[PDB]
RNA sequence: UUUUUUUUUUUUUUUUUUUUUUUUUUUUUUUUUUUUUU
RNA sequence: UUUUUUUUUUUUUUUUUUUUUUUUUUUUUUUUUUUUUU
């Protein structure tokens, strides 16, 4: 049944929106200031810093960074008669812990935490990707496309584990392998047993993510090495460059700004009654009547900022630019010529130059975002023997194979997925590559 | 942590200063004679000749050069009632070996050796640069700027290897390549294996010195030649003329005269307690209250000699003249019109003409000297995606950059020639003589100790000449 | 070094004695009631029930036995004006967990746990041995002498594993073998892997316990059976009846009553300073000035109770009665005619009949208790040469023992049956009830502290009976 | 030329005999007491403890074992009117160092040191062999025959290295391998370089010791492992059990008691003039007119003691018993039923029971002792491939192949090796095995 | 015609043993009592 | 119909670099001097 899942997610987002309502009540912010992305961003890093129970335990025994008992950051942006000012207001974790507890009807609301942390991962992937660490592990910078969910820490659950990319898992496992190579860390002690356990958990997440049998079997055989040394490093690099084309079935969770939920809940649109979905039309139509204000530099233009915000909201920064333009109805500029900077504001930037303006989120069309792979795969002793079939499959692969047969782009006016329209692009080589 | 490094360097320089104190005690020199650069210079060549264990072993089996059992040179300069006299006093190595051993609390003090030999390399680079060898290998004399640390022999460690210039490594590797071309020296014997090993050690020092990925990769591919012949010669010449603009991150170690440390230690300024640094304010403030005497020819002027000594001390002979003038506060004369000669005195020069006088080392300002590079690389490579991920479920093609996909699992033979040149040339064309470097850093005042607030310099004085040679 | 081990054991027993002091403070018991064995016994079953983390986890998911959340038993015995009364006072585990944590200076003190559980095993072996289980597995009741450390569960560490007898391991392994025979439990799952692991751990404990090479090799070959069926059952029974004479080197850990440590610690005798030992004179001299009170039935006599308590303290219930009498200086009555019962009191016994009195622990002599074996193996195997080397250059054959040369590179299948039996049987026939053991060691006097001069005992008192059971 | 070697060894043994003469002069011992093996044995451990410059340096920095500045042991045995008494007389090293220096005409006489330490190794091999260490390394006790020169430390030179057995080298190399396995000792430091150097020196000694090409090649390939781990352990165990039959050409150096040389030198028999040899008739004829007294327990018999002393002198404890009996002319009892104990006397044994008597060293015949192997060998990727030829050679080997063709046992009266007599034994299976 | 190198604690009570070693959890048991009974 | 584990120091000045690192020796050179000469 799907009604129970819809009711659960509706209750969750209703609690999130009511928490947004109460923070707006408590912060004494104006109507416009309640529609600012920066305030929600800072509040949600406060959120993660309050439920990072592992880091809370680590920092209680580590009183450093000066004035850091329970309070971090808090750069609240406020309006005086047109101008803007930031105040470093410090909030302790514990009261916000109870305000959450009262916001979800006595529950912890860890799932909502997973969705907010994933949405932060989505915005991070949209804005900046780290070839720095990618080459710190020595892997080439030609796989920036598999850094989805890279900023997500381990503390997230299965729902968080679903959206992390294959390359993110590759980076996380190589970190553990290099740590176990630097020092003899795999002893029979509890630490070795626990890192072992985390290793097979991440590995069966990996093998669940893939679709073709060959890569699943080679991941199975990579496990057979009780002592991860150097050979497994190139083995899993080969796994990664095979997943470049033999991509894993990774989900795309559609989370939206902290405000969008709050504005919807404030207006009285109860999500429990009519039901809510995370993959269907829902996050599209909530943005059809949503107003969002944002802060922009004197050199930054808002036109690219709105498109980057739509990237962050729908996690389409790793998709083809042509398709995103089709759903937008307007051309989407690649990151090569974006005359904009990161959404977050640096701690040293002055305030006389900063200017607030609206963001456009309206899209002409809507589409389903399933956790499936291209139809091209369906059309098609050690690790090297399977690398042979990897190579022959790569040779069989073509840049022409059309995927996603039987599905299409839909119009906004339809609600039950009745009749789509088939898109068709013949616009030469505009560039289907967000980076470069 | 940085406290441990500061304590170590403080202990080292304290031992050096105490050795200077004991040499002053043993040589029966006066107070003024203990502030002479020449005495410290001769004593420190004695130092290197005593720890040159490789050369010690080579000369024990090679008893030549007449009276040379254990003693070399030793031209000690002394004052009689205003006049000067040199005595060729010969000191054997071994007693000075034990005096060092007692000076560093039972330790060998090889790091201090590295800093003194680097400081000799700094003074040599400041005074004279060898286009003679630069054209002996056939390389043009336009690259005299990359002869930093040229006089440094191989015996120095990693700290010594950090300050050697890119051109110094180029010269050292071309020497080995020419030796291996003259005779079939790369055999499977131990000599070939050891020269091979030294070769990759010098090469990963090189690739550590650079900053941009293209030159690191081409250095990696130069290694793939198991038999260094003629092609690698022009390959590494191209590497050098690329490093002319794509300069390597080479450190600048701030060593000071043998006396300056001794005078500071004698006064009781313990460096272990308050800590010491080699890059920060430290060598600047020690020179703020340091007195130095030097020997000058009857034709030489002391005004340029003091500036050349400041060059040698702070290894700023390869820097822009305008900046050095700004920190000095006075104009720094380029080597074209320096009416002076080398600091060291020739063995045949007479003594009635020689005159001793003070040197000025005070500077109006101070600045940090990091081992970083300046704005150069621009629009060379931005990686870029190779694959795509389906976010929306739309019936569409999945664009794959196939020809690079094949270059990821296999590949042909791009080569080091007619391939990396395009990138090097493209980057050189993108480079401009206008690009300002070192953003976010500035020149500081002496009165500040914690790097609080700098002042931004600005020169509009036409074309005074930012070129020490020529 | 031995000083560190002595300091560690001294700290451990000091913590144990301080915990005894604090329990005496908290229980509001009198001076006499603090010298009762029963109170310490009940408190120490509370101790084991509080650190039985495996059983704690098993019982949290199994809430049975009525009122059993965290509290078990607790029959505290108290005096009213001469008479005695038991109260079933229930203590939860957790507060005693923290009181331990504060008693060992923030440490868990698991080693002390091992020694107390071993001492409970020692008293259990002294009082009652189970031929019930010995014949439940079908093994004959003739081997009651190898039930040392039988009550010890697996949770003990290596120190606990050292004192468990060979027969205890035989029983534990036969239990696992019968469980694996009843059901197909050796699957490739985690349970099979873990029971496998515990099996080789118990087996290398076994082979470490033995001394002669033949039994070690046959234990090695018993391992080669991946599927323990029926043949291994008689194989290891043969191993056990061979260890009857070819006894294993099993240690004898000298633990003493919960009170004895507490009284010693209360008086201020710090064991860390002067050092402590578990094998030497130490537990002997602490009992030389120790007062112990105990509970005795109206029919039980205290004379045999004191001797049984000395058995339990020094784990000498499996030794020769004559030797124990010699160290005692008084005759030790065997269990055949002991007009006494178990030390522990049944839950239904009335209190008007129960009477408290002192126990005698003074011994005339003292002896070392090493984990060595006695004279047994004789004319079993002397290796011998297999090859020869030509010393003189003489035209002669080179004798090579070829059939063993083929057995050194290859081999058939000798088997564990009809092969090692011959050696075992041969050695048993070579064994005699006359062979004197422990040459070079003797019984010592109390007044000596450094093991200077012993006295050689000599018994010619016919056949008084060197057999505690029967 | 061989005259120079003969002159050198004659000068060396003349110096040794003159040092024996001077020790007899200095110790104030009687004529009988100068013919006791125990006195020479103790004096020669004093000798080795005085030239053990490595141990001297190690003990100067390690002042332990109570009163041990420069003096060790010294249990001198003396006669009072028939009875015997031991005195623990302590001699410092340094004066004996100069007395040596004056005894060899200003030279160190390290070669003589090598021969005395080898002769101690010979007596140790004759008396007791250590299966204790042989099984400490885990090797089976079925190779006690290859423990020749086991007690010899590394300090000996090439002459000492020649007589050490193959099994001795196997034990020494396994010790280093186990030490390098326990800790990461093969670093680029000087210690690793020096242990490396000692390793190839011991290995080319090994490959020089062997005769057939297959084992030399497999020893060459064992070297190719830069990191000696576990596989090389069984590799070299296979090497050892192959050398069981494919024995190495190990020399047998004929050293004699400290006294025998002294008595010969005292009588005026200059060895420089007539020449001396270590392999030929020489040590045989010097024992033909040598008188030796020894100490015997009240239960020990002198008949087996004399034979064991002849074993120690001629290092024939690892040879066939039948051949040794033939040269003796009397039956040689194997160690199984020797009702005797070690030659050296324990420090706690009482003196009222001890009795001194003569030893018989006369032999009916004499034979050359070359460093060659049996004629049976002349009649005949990894380590396992060569193990295959090892197995086939072992199968080709027979316990019947007669060796040493063209050589025979000689009579005493002949001096120039003119005519031998061929021995022939048909005495069933008396037992050609000294142990077991 | 083939050769003196040194790296943190060992060995002569004796002849084949003896020696700085460790908290894992899987479906119902046990203190009426000492060798049976389920 | 698929899920909150914690182990010794990191990160919001910014968008693809920058950062606790080390004594090896092989057949004849060099301080009359500063860019030639052998």
């Amino acid at each position: 049944n799907a009604t129970e899942i819809r009711a659960s997610v509706g209750k969750m987002i209703d609690g999130i929106g009511r928490f947004y309502i109460q923070m707006c009540t408590e912060l004494k912010l104006s109507d416009y200031e309640g529609r600012l992305i920066q305030n929600s961003l800072t509040i949600e890093r406060m959120v993660l810093s309050a439920f990072d129970e592992r880091r809370n335990k680590y920092l209680e025994e580590h009183p450093s960074a000066g004035k850091d008992p329970k309070k971090t950051g808090g750069p609240i942006y406020r309006r005086v008669d047109g101008k803007w000012r930031r105040e470093l207001i410090l909030y302790d974790k514990e009261e916000i812990r109870r305000i959450w507890r009262q916001a979800n009807n006595g529950d912890d609301a860890t799932a909502g935490l997973t969705h907010m942390m994933i949405w932060h991962s989505n915005l991070n992937d949209a804005t900046y990707q780290r070839t720095r660490a990618l080459v710190r592990t020595g892997m080439d910078p030609r796989m920036c496309s598999l850094m989805q969910g890279s900023t997500l820490p381990r503390r997230s659950g299965a729902a968080g584990a679903a959206v992390k990319g294959v390359g993110t898992m590759v980076m996380e496992l190589i970190r553990m392998i290099k740590r176990g190579i630097n020092d003899r860390n795999f002893w029979r002690g509890e630490n070795g047993r626990r890192t072992r356990i985390a290793y097979e958990r991440m590995c069966n997440i990996l093998k669940g993510k893939f679709q073709t049998a060959a890569q699943r079997t080679m991941v199975d055989q990579v496990r057979e090495s009780r002592n991860p040394g150097n050979a497994e490093f190139e083995d899993l690099i080969f796994l990664a460059r095979s997943a470049l084309i033999l991509r894993g079935s990774v989900a795309h969770k559609s989370c939206l700004p902290a405000c969008v939920y709050g504005s919807a809940v404030a207006s009285g649109y109860d999500f429990e009654r009519e039901g809510y979905s995370l993959v269907g039309i829902d996050p599209f139509r909530l943005l059809q009547n949503s107003q969002v204000y944002s802060l922009i530099r004197p050199n930054e233009n808002p036109a690219h900022k709105s498109q980057l915000v739509w990237m962050a909201c729908h996690s389409a920064a790793f998709e083809d630019l042509r398709v995103s333009s089709f759903i937008r109805g307007t051309k989407v500029v690649p990151r090569g010529k974006l005359s904009t900077r990161g959404v977050q504001i640096a701690s040293n930037e002055n305030m006389e130059t900063m200017e607030s303006s609206t963001l456009e989120l309206r899209s002409r069309y809507w589409a389903i975002r399933t956790r499936s792979g291209g139809n091209t795969n369906q059309q098609r002793g050690r690790t090297s023997d399977m690398r042979t079939e990897i190579i022959r499959l790569m040779e069989s692969a073509r840049p022409e194979d059309v995927s996603f047969q039987g599905r299409g782009v839909f119009e906004l006016s339809d609600e039950k997925a009745t009749s789509p329209i088939v898109p068709s692009f013949d616009m030469s080589n505009e560039g289907s590559y967000f980076f470069g």
